[PDB]
Order: C-alpha cells, then structure tokens, then sequence
C-alpha cells in the first residue's frame, strides 16, 4: 500500500528569489494547460507600508490609490514583486490587490524571521504566507470541508472519492490529521472500496442518494473510530493525494446506538430511594459528574461508568443528592474546532437550574412542596375531546412580561412574573377574567422554557421603570453613546424615552435609538432562543435560584384554568437551539455531542441556519426522543392542554405524528398545531406542512383568510403596506389614495375569507366571483391550492399575532383617509368577526380586544416594554409612541410619516368600545354548536354562502348555517338556522334573501343595544334585512314544536 503524500514533483518552481536588502513576493496564478501568452498582471499590484510591528520596508509608497507597485515580472505560475528593504531582519506590511480591490482582504504581515530567505507566495482569497510556490500550491491539497457522511456501519458518502484509485478514512485518537514534515500522512488509516448505496441509507437520507458510495470493512472497530477524528482522503494511484475532508457521523451515530439508547431514560431520575443520572454522549472520550455545593464549589467529581450498546454514561448515587447542583464534564473531540475539547456542560435533560441556567439541579418534580395546594385534581376547563369540542377553542396569545409590565394594580413584585396572574384585583386579572366569561377558551404563553436572552441575575438587568443611572452602570454601550448625558440625571429610562417623543420623528428616531441600546441589558425578549427545554424560564419567577420556580409556575398553571377559567397552550420551540460549537455559553446539545443535534450543511459541516438560529436535526433519533420525553414532562407534570410547535415544517411529518401518538398516551385529549409554511427541507425527508398534514388531525395556521383580510402579505415594505388593503380595511369598496386594486381582485380575498370562514377545507364547495363552482383547493392563494385541511379542526385562522404588524397597526396603514376613527374601530371588529365566527380555530393576538399597537413595529421580539405595552388601565392602545426600530422598519419610515396623523389615537372610550365589540362576537362564537361543527363532512352539509357571484355586492359576507331537516339532526333546539351577515363596506346594504322566513336578530346583539356590532340593523316586515355600514349580524331562524326547514345548503 502507497504512502499518501502531497504533490511534490508536477508543483511550481520559485521565479526568483530575494537578494541582498530586498524581498520577494509570490501571487500563485498558474495559466491554463492551454495557455500560450504571458498573463496579463498590470492592474496587479501592492500596497506597501511600515507601522510599529513592521518597518523593514525602504521608502513604502504612501496613498492607497496609487497602484504603480506593480510586477517586476511574471512566468506560467504567475507574478512576483522585488520589494527594497532597508534591512534584512524583522517584518513587512503588504496586501495584495487588483487595482483597487483587495485580492486577500486580512492585513499581511511577512516575518523575515519565519522566513529567512525573505521569499514567500501567497495566493488569492487565501489571506496565509508561504515560503514557497510548491507549498502555496500543496495548500489546496489538505482537509478542507467535511463533504464526506459516514451513514451507517460500513458506508461512507463521498463525492471526493469517485474513480480515484485509492480511497481511505484515515483516524486519529487524540491528534489532528495532516501531513508530516515529509508530506506524509503517517496516522492511521483503514481501506474504502466502491460499493452501491443500499436502500435503508437511501430511505433514510434520501438527499445524499445520489452521492458515491464506498464500503468500509465489517470488521472495522466503530466505537474506537468515532472516539476521534476521522478524515476522508482520496488519492492517485501513485500515492499523490487528490483531497481530504471531514466526516460528518450522525448516521452511523443513529445506526450504532439509537436504538439501545432509545429504550434507556435520561437526566438526573430522582427517587426517594435513590438517584440515576444518565445522559447520552457516544463519542465522549470520558465524562465525569461533578457535584456542586449551593455556593457552587466542587463537592465530587464522578467519573461515570460507559455503556457499550448505547454510549450513554450513567452514575447511581442515594437520595441525599435531591437538590444537588451538577454538571457534566466532557472529554470530546468536537468536529468544528478539530479538538479533543474538555468542559463543562448543564444537563439537556435538566428540569431544574441555578440562576441563569449556569448549572442543572436534581429534582422531583412529583415532590408535595413543588405543588400549589389542590394540584393534582387540576382539570382541564374546556373539553378537547370531540372535533366539535377542538372546534369550540379561541385562542388569547399572550406573553409574560406584555401582561403585567405595565400594570400598576399588579403588586410591583409580581410584576413581568408568572404569578401576576394570581392578582385577582388587578386590572389585567380582571379583564382577563372577562374575556373568558365572555368566550375566550385559551391562553397561549410565549416562550415560558428556558430562553437566554435575559439575563437572570437581576444585578445585570436595567428596567425603563428603573433610573436612567441603573441602565449606565449595566450596560457600557449606553454609557459611551450620545444619552450618556442622563447617566447622572435623576430621571427613569422610561421619563427619558417619554421626553423624546415630541422630538421624534422619521428624520430624528431618537425613542427607538435609545431604545435599541435598552433592549440588550432589559428583561424584555419573546425568547424563541432555547437553552434547556424542559425547565421554566428563570426570569419569569420571583426567585430564579433552584427549584421556586417551578412551584410559581404551576401556581400560575392553577390559576389560569382554576381561577380564570382557560385551558392552556404553551408555544415550543424545538427546530432550533440558541448557539452550536464548542465555545458558545448556550451551547449544550452540540457539546455533548458535536454535530448529532443540529442541522449541518451536507458539504461545509456548518450548522444551518434556516430557522434564524441553529437549526436542530428532529429527523435523528436521540433528539426526536428528546423532544418527545420533554413534551411529557410539559403535559404530566405541568398540565399543558396543547402545543404549538414554532416553525413546525422543519420538522419531519412523521416525527410529530409519533411524539403525538407519545403524548396521547398520557394524556387523549391533547391539541397539537404548529407552523406548517414550506421548510424547504422535503429533499430530507416529507415536511409537517399544511399540505401534508391533511387529515391527521394536527393543526396549522392559515395565512389565507389572514391575509385575504388584513390585506396583502408579510413581505410587503413601503407603499405596498398602503396600497394592499384587505376586506377587514375596504378592498375595493372604500380605496384610499394609492391603491389600484380591482374588483375583481377585492372579490378573489372575499373567495379567500369564505373559504376560511368554513373551515379552509379543501372539498368545501362555493361559488367563486366569477360565479363558477369552485372546490376550496381550487380556490388561489398565491399560486397555491387555497383550502387544504380536511377538518375545519386543523385549520387556526388568525388576523392578528404576535409575528408582524398587529392588525391595528395594519388598519391604520391601509384605512382611507376619510374612514374617521370609528369607522376604523368597527374595521377591527369586522375583521376579526370572520375569526370568531368562522368554523376553524380561533387565535388572535393578546390586545386585538384593545386596538393594541406596536407604533408600527413589524417584529417586535427585542422592542422590550416601549413597544410592546398593553395598557390594562385602558388609556390608550400604545400607538404614536417613537419611530419603530429604523435597522428592520426604516425602509418604512416614509409610509409611516405619510399615514400616521390620519386620525385620532384611541383612548379609553374607543378601548372600552373594541372591548365591548370583541366580548360580543367571542359570546356568539360559542352561543350555538352550529358556529363550531368540527367534523368537514358537516361543514359542508350545513354550510353555505349567500351574496356570490359576478352581481354579488362588494365586501358584504353573508353565511349560512344550516339546522334544518335536509341537514340532519336539529343540533341547535331554539333554531332551525343561523344567518351570519359580515357588510364590510362603507354602504348600508339589504338583503333580500330571506323574505318570508322569520329571522330574528341574536337575543346577544339585542341585548347590547346601540353598543352592539348590529346597532342600527333592521328587520322588516316584508323579512328584508338592511345592514348599516361596517356592521355585524347574526341572525337565527326560530325553532318551533317540530325542526323547521331551515336553510339547505344549494346543490351546485
Ligand atoms: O435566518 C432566517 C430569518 O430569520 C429572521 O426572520 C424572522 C422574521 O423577522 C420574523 O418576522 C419571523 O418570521 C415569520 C413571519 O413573520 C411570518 O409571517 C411567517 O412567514 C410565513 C408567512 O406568514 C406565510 O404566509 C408563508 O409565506 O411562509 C412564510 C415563511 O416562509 O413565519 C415566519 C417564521 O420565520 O421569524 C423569522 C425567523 O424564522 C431574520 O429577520 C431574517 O432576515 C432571516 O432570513
Ligand atoms: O445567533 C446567530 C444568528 O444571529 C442572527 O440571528 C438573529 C436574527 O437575525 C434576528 O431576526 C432574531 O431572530 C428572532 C426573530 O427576529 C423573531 O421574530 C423570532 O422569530 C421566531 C418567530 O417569532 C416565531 O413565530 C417563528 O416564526 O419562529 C421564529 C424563529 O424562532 O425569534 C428569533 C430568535 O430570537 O435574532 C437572531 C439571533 O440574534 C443572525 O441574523 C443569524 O444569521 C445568526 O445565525
Ligand atoms: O495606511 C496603513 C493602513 O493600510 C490599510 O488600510 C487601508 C484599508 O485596508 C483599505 O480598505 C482602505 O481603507 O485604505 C486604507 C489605507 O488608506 C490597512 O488595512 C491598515 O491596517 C493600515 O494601518
Ligand atoms: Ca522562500
Ligand atoms: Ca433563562
Ligand atoms: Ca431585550
Ligand atoms: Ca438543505
Ligand atoms: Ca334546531
């Protein structure tokens, strides 16, 4: 077997070299095979000057424009610079350019030291020194990349390898492979052989299918190999190598251990006899457990004890180590660094933590004095059984910090904590209260597991509520910027931050300028930034040291569904970790072990970045488990009611189903629904999309009627965020000065709304604009099939979420200069009236009830408590308070300026009005089964719209629902059938196609008088109905002694 080894025969000669008080530079450029003329190099040229480090260089031209340092000369290998020095010892300054521009950007330093004979080369893009042009060549003959995937036991993907006469994967234990002074390769290695990729790699990794394959020997030690690295090298028959890269070993991972180590359990598993730590690290080459006093000082270091079928480490100790803090040292060479790395790492399976997750605690989360009294018998509120139960589910989006911050009747101390929603006497509680009474049936919290971007130790954190000198004495990037001024005032950052706000404005966004330094130092983040999954954020609870907040965390749990009355959904987010690498403080999966939990690059190895962050890998199977065991933890021990999986097409379709399957098992009832967007990952594996997720009974939010009634998309920026007016903002009937919509197109978002109204179904039957009969996934959306779901139960249609504008905000972007305030206040009402009595899900974002603004804001995650404030004392809604951030929002500064004074800001008389509007319609949602069927088949049988068509009138929905004996069974006994009439339009409009049928309006909408969405609605005798502008009315046929006629859905 020849001895691999780097070019050394068929490698450029030196053009020259360095004489006496001179230096020589080479730029590798070798010309084609075909080459017969001397390049071209005079734009090439230097860029000499001498500082500190170095000032050998004699008389270095001065002038960066000037660039007549050019070749002294050039061969087929390129050309080369005679540089005058004023002495042969010390260094140079040089960066070699092509004309102006930099051909190797990093600033060159040539140490006459390092090289003694004064002659180097260099080549383009490459920014390193070499003392010759054979060696600059051999450069690009070394481990680069890591396009090589070692699958399974014996196969070995590799691109690099294909018709090259030898191929090996060369291993090293503790050492990095490279050549030896000789240009060798010396480590070991073991023989690979062209084979043919078998089907389980191929069904497995589908995307890598096409890639050349080659066979490892059956005897090979795997365990031993994957204790270091490992590198794929490929070369010539006579030894020359061709080239070399990393390998990337998830695969074989998964193949080797995934199922041994899939039926073990994990983390610190205390019980009153005892404790079992384990955790999962199949390449570690050692792992110790390392106890730690409360102080935090070593008490023990256990060497843990390795098994071989699984590779998960495992140490038994007695029950005393309840409360324990720990950590787990690792001895493991990390792919991204090439290193045998050694630290310490908190626990994945943590489900307690020190302040700010520095370490992990051993826990049992079944212990009384973790429990708020009576936890056990905590029941669920609202059923989730049925399709017709799931269907009844409105959803109240909220977050911690946006709930209370701002409420003084919370007491101070709670406030921005989870127990803020124990204070039954304040005025959030309390409004809180109202709106379950009144129909909301959830509250989805935002991130509430452990997030990073909050700093738990509240001696690092500056509030706005907190003096201006707190935030200068925290953060240093305030303390040297233009507010440094107010370090020693006597004023709070939030009375600074009100004073600037006169002086605001496009051309002077000094609130968000102060702001954005605020929010790097505040306690204010979303917190889609995972760092343990399965313990409850720290700075959510009153004491972040040790197990207090879990206790406060299901106090919290208790009161919403006790107290409030709500069942609750929490948002999860397992598509990505916070930080990768080996280096990062949040970094903890691909720790303990590197390149297993995250998504990487099929060529390069880096971690993807997809989803914003570090995206994770739901498709191996230790992290599915993972994923799995913390939803159980979620659902047995803290009591959740649902999840909604952020970005949850990025996971695999089947990963969901399985955890769901999981999870069902401990609790039946329980509500999964996520994010079903196009992940562009089907080349991997079939996506959890909206598409492929038909019929299975997991959710997915609609951008459909989201966007047919907000009106345009999340893509639009500028003029477009005026000129796309939606139905809920009067597409068509009411335009304001920019827009060019048509008819026609303001009639194709009314097709939209309808469809989503009844559910999004993709067999639901209409008639669209042009009067033709339409099934819903023949019904457009941006080039997509329009209805998907087969249930109105997997469809969550929304106009307003955390994500983007909030719809007031889009309202007040969209809205006719002549639609005067209370026009705009109905706007909102009417929009969100297609959500609350639609047939799929209800969501809607905290605050809609309340006009809630942003100031425009589109993504407000770090825009802390400033723009993100609800005002529960109902003064205003937060709109007009600064300019938005101008790094995401400045390209919309000039729309903002043009459309932001239209009207007046709403105050608590408008508050108090949005407020009354949103209770009735969440009150009509759940005044009738008929408004929640549940089951397609259903909806489509009762089912039907009126005003359709070519000659249909413009902005007006009308929605019928019927009870009748062509249904079925009367499952309504006070009606035969239900008139849902939407008239978003500036023109009061009658209806005519109910004469002679006895409608009445809602004994609900009667009640709330001239209060009501239907104030001024009007039946008459002749049964015509006339609906005043921007109304709403639900109207019900009566049922006598026998189920009537009711309302037939038409045959089409
Ligand atoms: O590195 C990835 C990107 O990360 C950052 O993007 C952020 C956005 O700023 C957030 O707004 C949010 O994005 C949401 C988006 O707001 C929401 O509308 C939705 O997008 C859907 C869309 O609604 C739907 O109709 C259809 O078109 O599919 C879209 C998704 O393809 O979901 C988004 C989720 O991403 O979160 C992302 C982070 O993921 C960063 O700002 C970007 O520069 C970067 O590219
Ligand atoms: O850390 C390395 C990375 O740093 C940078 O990423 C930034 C993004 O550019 C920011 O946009 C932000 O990401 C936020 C995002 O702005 C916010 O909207 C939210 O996105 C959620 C969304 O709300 C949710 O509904 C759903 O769509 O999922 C989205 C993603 O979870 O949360 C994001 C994460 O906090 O912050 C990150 C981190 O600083 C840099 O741009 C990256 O290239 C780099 O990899
Ligand atoms: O003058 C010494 C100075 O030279 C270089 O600076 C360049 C810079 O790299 C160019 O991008 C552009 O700005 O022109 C500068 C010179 O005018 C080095 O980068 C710098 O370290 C060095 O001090
Ligand atoms: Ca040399
Ligand atoms: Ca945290
Ligand atoms: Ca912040
Ligand atoms: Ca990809
Ligand atoms: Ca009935």
């Amino acid at each position: 077997d020849v001895v691999v080894r780097l070019p050394d025969v068929a490698v450029p000669g030196e053009a020259v070299q360095a004489s006496a008080r001179q230096a020589v530079i080479h730029l590798v450029d070798i010309a084609g095979i075909t080459s017969s003329t001397p390049a071209d190099y005079a734009t090439k040229n230097l860029y000499l000057w001498n500082n500190e480090t170095c000032d050998a260089l004699s008389a270095p031209v001065a002038d960066w424009n000037d660039v007549s340092t050019t070749p002294t000369g050039s061969d087929k290998y390129g050309p080369y610079w005679v540089i005058p020095l004023t002495k042969e010892s010390g260094c140079i300054n040089v960066i070699v350019r092509d004309g102006t521009n930099k051909l190797i950007d990093s600033d060159l330093r040539v140490s006459f030291s390092d090289f003694t004979d004064r002659t180097v080369s260099v080549i383009a893009g490459n920014s390193a020194v070499y003392d010759s042009r054979a060696d600059a060549f051999r450069a690009a003959f070394g481990v680069a990349l890591a396009d090589a995937h070692w699958v399974d036991k014996t196969t070995l993907l590799w691109p690099g390898g294909e018709n090259k006469p030898i191929v090996r994967l060369y291993y090293s234990h503790s050492s990095k492979v490279a050549a030896d002074s000789n240009g060798e390769f010396s480590d070991k290695y073991v023989k690979l052989t062209p084979t043919t990729v078998n089907q389980q790699v191929s069904m497995r990794f589908p995307h890598l299918a096409s890639y050349p394959a080659f066979k490892l020997p059956d005897d090979v030690n795997v365990d031993e190999l994957l204790q270091g690295e490992t590198v794929a090298i490929a070369a010539e028959s006579d030894g020359i190598l061709s080239s070399a890269t990393q390998v990337q070993t998830a695969g074989v991972l998964d193949d080797t251990y995934a199922a041994a180590a899939e039926a073990l359990s994990y983390g610190a598993q205390l019980t009153d006899s005892g404790v079992t730590f384990r955790v999962w690290a199949p390449t570690a080459q050692q792992v110790e457990l390392v106890i730690y006093s409360a102080d935090k000082k070593v008490i023990a270091s256990h060497p843990m004890t390795r098994d071989s079928a699984s590779g998960a480490w495992s140490w038994q100790g007695g029950s005393d180590l309840k409360g324990a803090f720990y950590r787990y040292a690792m001895t493991v060479y990390h792919p991204q660094s090439r290193k045998v790395e050694q630290y310490e790492v908190t626990d994945p399976y943590a489900h307690s933590l020190s302040t700010n997750s520095e370490y992990s605690q051993v826990v049992d989360l079944n212990d009384s004095a973790l429990k708020p009294e009576g936890w056990d018998g905590l029941t669920m509120p609202h059923a989730q059984k049925t399709k017709a139960d799931l269907a009844k589910m409105t959803i109240h989006e909220s977050h911690i910090r946006d709930l209370s911050a701002w409420d003084q009747t919370v007491p101070a101390e709670l406030r921005g904590k989870y127990l803020a929603l124990t204070a039954q006497e304040s005025n959030m509680v309390q409004h809180l209260k109202q709106l379950s009474a009144s129909g909301v049936t959830h509250i989805e919290l935002l991130p509430v597991f452990d997030l990073a971007t909050v700093n738990e130790f509240s001696d690092k954190v500056a509030d706005i509520q907190q003096p201006f000198s707190r935030l200068c004495e925290v953060n240093s990037a305030v303390k040297s910027s233009e507010f440094a001024g107010y370090c020693d005032s006597g004023s709070t950052v939030e009375e600074v931050l009100t004073q600037l706000k006169q002086n605001d404005s496009k051309d002077n966004p000094q609130v968000q300028a102060l702001n954005t330094l605020v929010a790097q130092t505040d306690s204010y983040n979303w917190g889609y930034d995972p760092f343990h999954y399965t313990v409850p954020e720290g700075s959510y609870a009153t004491d972040p040291e040790g197990t207090a907040r879990i206790k406060e965390f299901r106090t919290m749990i208790q009161a919403i569904k006790q107290d409030l009355g709500m069942n609750v959904i929490m948002d999860v987010v397992y598509n990505h970790t916070n930080a990768a690498g080996p280096t990062d403080r949040t970094s903890v999966l691909d720790k303990i072990v590197p390149w297993y939990y995250q998504r990487l690059n099929e060529t390069t190895g880096s971690v993807e970045s997809a989803t914003c962050c570090s995206d994770s890998a739901p498709e191996h199977r230790m992290f599915a488990k993972l994923i799995a065991d913390s939803l159980a933890v979620w659902t047995t021990d803290y009591k959740i009611d649902g999840f909604r999986f952020d970005l949850m097409l990025y996971h695999p379709k089947a990963q969901i189903l399985s955890a769901w399957e999981r999870i069902k098992a401990l609790n039946p009832d329980i509500y999964f629904f996520g994010e079903g967007w196009d992940s562009n990952q089907s080349d991997r594996f079939e996506i959890a999309s909206q598409i492929n997720l038909k019929g299975t009974g997991i959710g997915t939010f609609s951008d459909r009627l989201r966007d047919a009634v907000r009106g345009g998309g999340p893509f639009d920026s500028g003029d477009a965020l005026r000129q796309n007016q939606g139905v809920g903002s009067g597409a068509g009937v009411l335009p304001n000065e920019l827009t060019t919509l048509s008819d026609d197109q303001a009639r194709h978002l009314a097709d939209l709304t309808r469809l989503g109204m009844a559910g999004n179904l993709a067999d639901f039957v209409l008639i669209d604009k042009d009067g033709a009969v339409k099934r819903g996934s023949e019904i457009d959306y941006n080039g997509a099939p329009g209805g998907y779901a087969a249930d109105p139960t997997e469809v969550v249609n929304y106009v307003s979420k955390h994500d983007n504008q909030t719809l007031w905000d889009m309202i007040s972007y969209k809205a006719a200069q002549e639609a005067d305030l209370d026009t705009r206040v109905r706007m909102q009402a009417v929009s969100l009236a297609t959500v609350m009595l639609g047939q799929g899900i209800a969501f809607d974002q905290q605050g809609s009830e309340l006009l809630r603004s942003k100031s425009f804001t589109r993504d407000s995650y770090d825009s802390g408590d400033w723009f993100n404030r609800v005002d529960y004392s109902l003064q205003d809604n937060n709109y007009n308070v600064g300019m938005p951030r101008s790094s995401d929002d400045g390209s919309n500064y000039d729309i903002i300026a043009r459309v932001k004074d239209a009207v007046a800001t709403p105050g608590e008389t408008e508050l108090k009005q949005m407020t009354a509007f949103y209770q009735e319609l969440t009150a009509l949602r759940k005044s009738s089964p008929l408004f929640t069927l549940g089951d397609g088949a259903t909806v489509m049988k009762r089912v039907d719209f009126r005003n359709t068509g070519a000659d249909q009138q413009t902005g007006l929905l009308v929605m019928t629902i019927d009870d009748g004996m062509q249904a079925g069974a009367s499952l309504d006994s006070r009606v035969d059938g239900i008139v849902v009439a939407i008239n978003a339009a500036p023109e009061s409009r009658t209806l005519q196609d109910f004469a002679g049928t006895s409608l009445q309006l809602s004994a609900i909408q009667q009640a709330a008088g001239d209060r009501s969405l239907a104030s001024g609605v009007q039946v008459a005798a002749d049964g015509s109905v006339t609906l005043p502008a921007w109304s709403v009315a639900v109207l019900e046929l009566p049922q006598g002694e026998s189920q009537g006629a009711g309302l037939p859905v038409s045959s089409k």
